[PDB]
């Protein structure tokens, strides 16, 4: 049975969970995992980025997402406007051994949650975790503005389907719980919404759609385009399944500004808007049902505190246009490992490492805050110059710039390729046209250098 | 009814090759005589399939009636050539949950396929051998060399049946779909040209009880290929739907003898796989055990005048990746495609024959090069043939030689993989050792 004990207790077996508890668990820590689904279970986010072999390499799982066989991306296309889109190119930067996935995400967090397990932490599915248990910490703790005190949280709750119910102690915490957010929204309260992405979803699969740049070398690659106009962007994400993902995205009120089997209808509705999806769609046969969900984009007061982490959703949520999601759920998850490690065997106090994965979370974050919402205001706008575009017929020269960032790099250190100089001006371009310690992230020695 | 004196075309053996070659002339109107010397249904060994069999299969509309059969559901197939790892080939990955193959019967696939081709409109008759063919001489401007041959034009064949009556048929055009024994490739234009490397020999029977592989895992129970631990050969073992699995074992010629042999190799190759051994851990034998050559070949020429060879006819190549019947129906159907461009004057005979012949002989070729790596990899126990940078078994390897060892990269029907990939799969494995088709119903033919 779940035991009363551990050392570190992982909320929510997501990629930021298993990711979490695999890079512990490699490290010897007695480390338990909740999940409150069983494995394979549907989920939406299928669009990865390069950093995603760095990030599995660390846990010695790329090969074995490798050796699945999902779709590959080799990069993305994203047409803001009326003008011929902008591209990036994974196999361009990384070489031609560095393209990512698109990915039926039922099975990839499969490959994630079993991997924890066969890393030796305990796994358990169908268990929710009801209720966590803070122990005062009256002793100072002082922030960077990032790291919160609501005592140190010390025991969980947590209930079986099949009628078992129990607690379990454990000395740190690792918050994976996803949009829920039982920290971050029941004990903390500290989700702040961006008014200007809190935006709605609707998307389907379909078959038979007839691929982008078809005998290109860029063929049935991933494509977004934002509507002409200027209300959302639609996707297109191919997958393994035989069927190609596509979607819409529309903040709140316009979305029911458009109400003027109603979800097929505005999916064909929206459809309209986006005249390179509305073309690809042209053969298309519906095999899915029509599905629609929350897609608010927020942040957090604070990412982590006395003996815990809050990684990926749980944390904070960005406007899915770049594909960020997966990539900032295990980067987090990384930085939850090696914080959690230092602090342990006193690489550095509590207070020193929490405060450390905040920023690494917040950081992240903020990268792609500013890159997608410089997309989403030339998305907003059609004729006007954003991004430096007046002069030319695409967006080729603004993703040079954005490469960085796009692809992932710019907070974790393991995503090696790019420099920081690249890096900083991914950051200035951007802002623009919107106008210590170092981890040893060493297998059996993960922690913090000063 | 009896077997008419005149024909459009007559196809030579009833096998996959012939009733596939016969329906898809048929279904284009064609006075289509079908003669095949064994009566259906009748046991034939070639049990696994790949999932090209659907494109094949759905250009003749033969794709539901197999569907309804009820063979065993294929994904897949598992790979182990060495002690390392298993390399997987997954089917449902590429072509989705409707793209799967089968594990098939022969005695019951063979009937369909047969009676599919009375059904098309062909003219089909059992216990019927063509013991002989006259080709005249077609002295006109037709020369050879290409993969094309001229021994004259086959223009009648001798036939006899087992009653005792006899005859002779003309006809417009023949499709050798005879088998190994192959009348035109041993008989007329003597090309066949064997390959001393793969000169195998091959033994095998069916047993019940056999435990699954892979058990609970989303590829269970799929076909089963690993090489022999000391590198003398490989084994096989492919489920059926009739609840037995199948099992074999191949060999050299020279090392198959390093009767009562027959059950008693069966068993050393067996011991010599311990994959293998382990699901037959409990199982007991319900068929007798069989052996049969299973030597590789080509031919100098797979084409001449107003002739089309096809299947074991032409070529054959060592079924460790389960080409035997994807060639067959892949070769047939650009029997039928060179017929009637040349019928309908899409083109000279002469340039569709050399276009038949190519893609008989370009369909081979993959096969050829990636079956001669992983055989090589399969001696070379200890050596890295297969084995690149990685942290365990061959299935980076099986990555890149996805698109062929699927049946993709000369048939045009098979459309799921891109023109780059298939060009990887080729160097991947050699670095270790014009005209279209208008593949529409009631317009088949070729273009410039
Ligand atoms: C419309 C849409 C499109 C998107 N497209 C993309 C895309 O293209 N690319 C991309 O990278 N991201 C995309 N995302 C985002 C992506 O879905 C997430 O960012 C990603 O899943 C990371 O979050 P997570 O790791 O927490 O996963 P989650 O699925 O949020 O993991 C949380 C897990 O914890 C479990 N859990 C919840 N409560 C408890 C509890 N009390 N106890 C135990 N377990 C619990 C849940 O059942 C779940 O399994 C998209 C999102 C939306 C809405
Ligand atoms: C041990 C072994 C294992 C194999 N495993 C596989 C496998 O897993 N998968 C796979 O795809 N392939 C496999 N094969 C190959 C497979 O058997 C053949 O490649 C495939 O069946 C193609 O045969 P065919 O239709 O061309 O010839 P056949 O199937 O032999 O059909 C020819 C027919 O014509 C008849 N015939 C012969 N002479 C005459 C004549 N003169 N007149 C009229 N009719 C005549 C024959 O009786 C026969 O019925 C295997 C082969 C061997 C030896
Ligand atoms: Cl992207």
């Amino acid at each position: 049975s779940i035991p009363k004990s551990c050392e570190v207790l992982v909320a929510g077996g997501g990629p930021a969970g298993s990711y979490a508890a695999s890079a512990l668990a490699r490290e010897g820590v007695d480390v338990v995992l909740l999940e409150a689904d069983k494995h394979p279970r549907y989920h939406i986010g299928e669009s990865m980025l390069p950093s995603i072999r760095p990030l599995l390499r660390f846990i010695d799982l790329e090969e074995t997402f490798e050796k699945h066989g999902f779709q590959k991306k080799l990069g993305a296309a994203f047409k803001l406007t009326a003008k011929r889109e902008g591209y990036t190119d994974f196999v361009a930067a990384h070489g031609p051994n560095g393209y990512s996935w698109n990915v039926v995400r039922s099975e990839s967090d499969e490959l994630l949650f079993k991997h924890a397990a066969k890393s030796g932490a305990l796994t358990f599915q169908g268990v929710k975790v009801d209720s966590l248990e803070f122990e005062p910490y009256d002793s100072d703790f002082p922030s960077g503005g990032k790291v919160a005190n609501p005592g140190r949280p010390v025991a969980a709750r947590w209930s079986a389907k099949d009628g078992r119910s129990g607690t379990i102690s454990f000395q740190y915490l690792v918050d994976a719980t996803g949009r829920a957010g039982i920290t971050s929204t029941k004990y903390l309260k500290n989700r702040k919404f961006n008014e200007g992405l809190k935006n709605l979803a609707i998307w389907g699969y379909y078959k038979g759609a007839r691929p982008w740049a078809e005998g290109t070398p860029r063929e049935n690659q991933p494509y977004f385009e934002g509507m002409r106009d200027g209300a959302g962007w639609c996707w297109t994400i191919p997958l393994h399944n035989g069927t190609v993902s596509v979607g819409a995205v529309l903040r709140s009120d316009l979305f029911f500004a458009k109400k003027k089997v109603t979800n097929a209808m505005i999916m064909a509705e929206c459809m309209k808007l986006c005249p390179t999806i509305k073309e690809l769609l042209e053969p298309a046969e519906l095999v899915s049902d029509i599905k629609q969900a929350t897609d608010y984009s927020y942040s957090a007061s604070a990412y982590a505190g006395p003996y815990f982490r809050i990684v990926g959703d749980a944390g904070c949520f960005i406007d899915p246009f770049f594909s960020s999601g997966h990539h900032l759920a295990m980067a987090g998850a990384l930085a939850a490992a090696v914080s959690i490690r230092a602090s342990m065997k006193g690489d550095c106090s509590e207070y020193e490492a929490s405060n450390w994965h905040a920023r690494k979370v917040d950081e992240g974050y903020t990268l792609f805050l500013l890159v997608v919402m410089a997309a989403l205001k030339q998305i907003r706008m059609q004729e006007e110059p954003v991004l430096s575009d007046i002069d030319d017929d695409g967006f080729d020269r603004a993703f040079q710039f954005l490469k960085p960032v796009i692809q992932g790099s710019g907070s974790a250190e393991i995503v090696k390729r790019f420099t920081k100089k690249e890096v900083s001006e991914a950051i200035d371009f951007a802002v623009l046209a919107l106008d210590g310690f170092m981890p040893r992230l060493e297998h059996g020695h993960l922690g913090l250098n000063r």
